[PDB]
């Protein structure tokens, strides 16, 4: 957990623009948090970016997760291994509003983050799942109670979130 070059937004959320996966390899946090989908298929995003990282390890293990105890729930969780990466992995299921799912489950999906000390998270909903970025930052700071370091990696999007927060 030796997070550097964050700039603190509120008592518990602290952002800097970087890789989730290069600050992962660093830091070697006890939880990283992955922007998962129901099925635990990390096909793109953040998803298959923390995936390559662990050269398939990470899909292997939710294959058989998902096999052993069926899909999660939109708003829902699990603790899986973090292998080289962390000493977990929390998969977080925000909704996918594209697809039509209700963005009241957002402040569900960032309730997960609680049961865990320190986190290094991305912002669950954004990029693919087509969630207003801005709006997803606001449901994390109003709803996670612990220590959350969030990696953007855009750095237009980064930029946009550090102006309308500060
Ligand atoms: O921070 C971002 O720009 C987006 C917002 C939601 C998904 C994030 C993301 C996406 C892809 C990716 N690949 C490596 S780190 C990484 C992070």
């Amino acid at each position: 957990n030796s997070f550097s070059g964050y700039l603190k937004l509120t008592d518990n959320v602290y952002i800097k623009n970087a890789d989730i996966v290069e600050e992962a390899k660093k830091v070697k946090p006890t939880v990283v948090v992955n922007a998962a989908n129901v099925y635990l298929k990390h096909g793109g995003g953040v998803a298959g970016a923390l995936n390559k990282a662990t050269n398939n390890a990470m899909q292997v293990e939710s294959d058989d997760y998902i096999a052993t105890n069926g899909p999660l729930k939109v708003g829902g969780s699990c603790v899986l291994s973090g292998h080289n990466l962390a000493k977990h992995c929390l998969h977080v299921v925000g909704p996918n509003v594209n697809k039509g799912e209700d963005i009241q489950l957002l402040k569900s999906a960032y309730e997960n983050f609680n049961q865990h000390e320190v986190l290094l998270a991305p912002l669950l909903s954004a990029g693919i799942f087509g969630a207003d970025p801005i709006h997803s930052l606001r449901v994390c700071v109003d709803t996670v109670r612990t220590n959350v370091y969030l990696a953007v990696f855009d750095k237009n999007l980064y930029d946009k979130l550090v102006s309308s927060f500060l």
